[PDB]
């Protein structure tokens, strides 16, 4: 084993480009739900309560437009998140 995998594990999906997120938000390539999913998987409960992504993903993609998801994803990566993305 190598217990430092708890942040340095492989299969860290959903680390997209900013322009991939914003431009493809709502397509078959980058659906809004999967952006919301990545955020509630990786981020702390506070972050989703800040962007109103703390509810059910159905009402979240209906009430929270692309603007919410883009600004969220940007500020997440720019925050330098502790979701095991070059962090530990």
């Amino acid at each position: 084993m190598k217990d430092s995998d708890k942040e340095k594990e492989n299969g860290k999906m959903g680390c997209w480009s900013i322009e991939h997120v914003e431009q493809y938000l709502g397509t078959d390539e980058l659906p809004k739900n999967d952006l919301i999913t990545y955020l509630q998987k990786n981020a702390d409960a506070a972050f989703l309560r800040h962007w109103k992504l703390t509810g059910t993903n159905k009402s979240i993609r209906k009430n929270r437009n692309c603007s919410q998801l883009i600004a969220a994803y940007k500020d997440f990566c720019e925050h330098g998140t502790k979701s095991g993305l070059n962090q530990g």
